[PDB]
């Protein structure tokens, strides 16, 4: 009584899935995919700089991995289509490399015996993108691949939802302050990319970059294609995030305390309400997709001129991975 | 014949006042005053962590401190009204506390013998508060205590100047994401002033926090009183800081190009302008009051109806310092 | 049916102690008193950068704050000689502030009317200090005021003992790998002990400092008073540290082995051991006082003549408030 | 006549030593390789988030990158052994990729057109280790390719030189704290070297790690060989470093002020002397390859039987590749 899940990338979103997945009955991972040895894949489980110990027990064994007196078989082909899932009767794979966001890409999964894939991240193609408790109706079981959207697009969707619902949206800037990962450079140094931002040391800078989550949000909610767009501040936190969304409206004199009261009525397990004056830290580990927090909600209004600003925080890592844990489980059900 | 200055705080602005006025001829600091002693404030003066080492030669003397030749005396004396400012003919006191932000409070100095006050910060009371290249040219001379705004107005004013100037501003909501000021505790601990964010460990959160610079922006530029509004995130870095500023304009279809070329043509000493992709670290040190990056400029269109979003970097300290002994020199010659 | 506790300064110590005094029966904290409004200290026991969210609920009231049902009460008085410990029946201050590190300042609190005071530092005087699990043994329940030790002597304690016992300790160096903490600036700025290395901006240099655990670990191990001395590096970790020590012996062809497997036997739940390739931030929030890493021994042998290095982590604040709030119960229920 | 310089490699070394040659008459960098294109070579001279901005004007041209005016050509070429350089009359090539450290797989340079080859790190193979002031005088013009050491070794080697004449060295154990470098990683993550520590995110941890600086020493001073190990604490800054060295002597009786008096005599500009209370940012882009601290100087006594413990600073950037291009220009001055 449990769906088979393979994860390829172990990496922060394949590791943390997997902790969110041993809490989720009939729901199994089987597999691993990574470019490393067990004995790297069973040590990043165990010891975790910003998300903490492996809450159990981790055990090198021979075709992988032993965690709390249940056997994950590992891999190190960075071929997927190499990969022996048909073997295995992988119902899921998971896909948390980086390297497959595109249906076609993707597909390699299928051919190599998985039924359905869900990817971490926006991918390109014929695939709808989800976020939990904004969009995942949306699914119904024809779906062969799916997008699991992005941490930002998380944080970003219900927000942006309230806001059109309520109050219509004319359109939209966001700034998200954001942590930095893995593909940033830990020292200034040519980035594989050509982004000469990313290029710079990590933890040393403020660093604009580039996102797609406000311009591509029409994915997730068609009602408000083509009326957002932004980019990100990438800063010297390790995880942990916020999202600025600066919007003008239809409906006139919007205040600060209509803004609130109708975020805190959406809010869900999904989308959580605040209003203490936390911090980035605070969030870390946290598992609302978008917490969003009524402190930060701004109205400027001039003669009939409205400017309404809001902010949400999310752990990009733990608050995407509990929504993408969540798509997961409710994709398998179909 | 030379001004003679005293800069009361020898912190951060005030030790980088001190550097600055030795590039400015006919300014001199001749008293230093503090809380600590000479052994101290000497060691502050020659190793500065982000700015770096003090060029000349520094020795604790009988009198306080020797710097290339010349005398300073320091004081270590609390209570700004018993320096012996009338024995030492001060001209201007420079006042970089943080503890006399208020006309009322920094007459302190005058009635010590001062002639003239300027504070490093913005500050209340019937006083005037100026951008140097923005709105010096308001000073008369019959002017006793003045402030020199903040850094972050100073790095928002010229652009807001330039928005209204050429486009005609509606209004308009800022982010400044700043880096984290001597006024933010090390380890989360209870905030001397209440602040329940600022009370959180500096170098390890984003921390949203307040900031006058846009809704008190009218004492600068008169004619956009009540525009603008906004808010800062102080994040792990520790100096450099960027403005983000989202307006509406009157002038209808606004590009990129527009709006970096009107900037480009208001560029001085005062305010900088870059087509390069840099990051906080290269503003450190800088002298512009306010640097405009052109990569960040973006218009959203949505039918007739735009958002235009614009990004000016400071060194919060040096950019600032620069600023202030502008304004110092000018002041003092009148 | 519970001893009554007191925690005098609610600084990172303090709320540790408090949040682990919750979880050992027979121990009740009935007061805290800071310099702060209870608005603040609710705020900053629910919230902790480094240490995470409090687990239980959290809520001021009209004397202080809720938490988990039972009320503590609050006061903000900086002269702990009026506290009401009297009136409250009071059995031990936790005295926490860093402001009565001395056996007649802590005495305050007694003719306040507490039973007992324990220190959470060195102290000077005619008093104990005391390593939970190296020599608590000498408490027999008479004392009135005693010293709780420092993190670093608690990390090294244990770890010299077994030299000592095992192998004959002739002399030897520490080095202390350590997170910065509140006590140093977050700017460079002038530093309160005029200590010009503290003054210097915490998390962004390593900066040397000097300690007094090995040099009065004699306090703790008589037998070796003497043998030991070393010093600090303060680095940009917010808490987690880790101690070097290099010795002599008296025995001869010692090996990594023997020494190793001397510090396992020892292994206890203030001395932990391991073999796993950890770093600093997975010992945040350990419950050991000492954490041998077996991985770090070293061997250095030139003929007849050795060196002996070793290394043992701690979470300067978790682990220094587990080994506190051991000899709490330990002095409470003698 | 001036000497053809080609950078292998324009990383932090090769970048920081194209900067210094600058500084440098009769040395010319004339070409520079590396995996990327020329406008991330020219952003990533212009702009350097810890040494600063780049005094002089770069301008992509079509060979390269035009530096003051002077043509520097660029390729993109992995296989050293497919570059041009006896059309370009290569005299040193300064192997800086961190892929060439052998004197077998360096050869590629030769063959290719280079006359010779001088490596920024230790190698393997039949080669010279050279740290400038210390043993560069062993070159006698021979030799083809040569070692530059490593930046601790450089750090370290001055310092035992040192006690070794003046006090005869038994044995001894280093630790180095070190900034992280560019092959830890951003985020915990899948390390190139199946090493489970500089897998952790570098900028979060103190992480231990290995260093052969110590256990090599005897490349560099022969009389020492296998008198010294010790290894390395990798810490969150993110250049300048630490050495501590823990020696045992001949000579008994050793006082700290012999020590300090014996290291200030041996002071030139490879090897530095101060008295300050400095901090690791202090040291960033200083020249000295090693700066004695004669503050950290101590010595333990207990009866006849002495520890002595030394540390010197280093830039593990700057300190080492001004000692590099010493060494460059030595080496080919024969
Ligand atoms: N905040 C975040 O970290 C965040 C949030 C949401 C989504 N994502 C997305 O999730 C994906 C993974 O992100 P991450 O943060 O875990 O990065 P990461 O580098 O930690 O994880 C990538 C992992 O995949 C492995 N891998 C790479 N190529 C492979 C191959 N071809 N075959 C098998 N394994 C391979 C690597 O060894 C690595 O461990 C990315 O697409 C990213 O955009 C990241
Ligand atoms: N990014 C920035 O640091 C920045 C930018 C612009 C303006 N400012 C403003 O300038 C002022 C100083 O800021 P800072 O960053 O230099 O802070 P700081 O803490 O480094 O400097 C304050 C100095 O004043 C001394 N001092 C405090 N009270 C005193 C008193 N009563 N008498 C004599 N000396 C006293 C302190 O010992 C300290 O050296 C503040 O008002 C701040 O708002 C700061
Ligand atoms: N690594 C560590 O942080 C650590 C480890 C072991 C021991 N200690 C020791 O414990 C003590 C506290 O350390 P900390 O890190 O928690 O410091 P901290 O600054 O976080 O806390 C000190 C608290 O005491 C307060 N205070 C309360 N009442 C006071 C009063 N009555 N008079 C004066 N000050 C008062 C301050 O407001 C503050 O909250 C110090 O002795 C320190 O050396 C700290
Ligand atoms: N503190 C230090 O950074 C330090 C100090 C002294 C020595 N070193 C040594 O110097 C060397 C370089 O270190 P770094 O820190 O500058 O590293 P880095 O990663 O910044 O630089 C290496 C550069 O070489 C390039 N490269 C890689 N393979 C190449 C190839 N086959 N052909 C051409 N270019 C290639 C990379 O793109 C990169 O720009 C390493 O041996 C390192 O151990 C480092």
């Amino acid at each position: 009584m449990a769906v088979k899940v393979a994860i390829n990338g172990f990496g922060r979103i394949g590791r943390l899935a997997f902790r969110r997945i041993q809490e989720v009955e009939g729901l199994e991972v089987v597999a691993v995919n990574d470019l490393t040895d067990d004995d790297m894949l069973a040590h990043l489980l165990k010891y975790d700089t910003m998300q903490g110990r492996f809450t159990g027990e981790v055990e090198v064994v021979d075709g992988g991995f032993r965690v709390n007196g249940k056997e994950v078989k590992s891999f190190s082909e960075p071929d997927a289509s190499k990969l022996p899932w048909k073997d295995l009767n992988i119902d899921v794979v998971l896909e948390c490399t980086g390297f497959y966001t595109d249906k076609d890409k993707a597909q390699a999964h299928i051919e190599a015996g998985a039924k359905k894939v869900l990817i971490s991240a926006p991918a390109t193609g014929d695939l709808k993108t989800i976020v939990f408790n904004t969009n995942h109706q949306e699914l119904d079981g024809s779906e062969t691949v799916v997008s699991g959207a992005s941490s930002t697009t998380n944080s970003l969707a219900p927000v942006a939802k309230v806001l059109n619902d309520d109050f219509g949206l004319v359109e939209g800037l966001m700034t998200t302050i954001h942590a930095y990962t893995g593909d940033q450079n830990t020292q200034d140094a040519p980035h594989r990319k050509g982004d000469k931002r990313r290029a710079r040391a990590a933890a040393e800078n403020i660093i604009p970059n580039s996102t797609g989550a406000a311009k591509a949000i029409g994915k997730v909610i068609p009602e408000i294609d083509g009326k957002l767009d932004g980019g990100a501040q990438r800063v010297p936190v390790a995880t942990g995030s916020l999202t600025e969304l600066t919007v003008v409206l239809e409906k006139q004199d919007v205040t600060v305390e209509q803004v609130n009261e109708a975020m805190k009525n959406a809010s869900n397990e999904s989308f959580g309400y605040t209003e203490d004056e936390i911090v980035s830290s605070d969030v870390v580990g946290m598992t609302y997709g978008s917490l969003f927090d009524a402190t930060q909600t701004r109205v400027m209004s001039v003669g009939d001129r409205q400017l309404v600003k809001v902010a949400a925080w999310y752990d990009n890592e733990m608050s995407y991975t509990a929504q993408l844990v969540r798509t997961l489980a409710y994709l398998a059900e179909l």
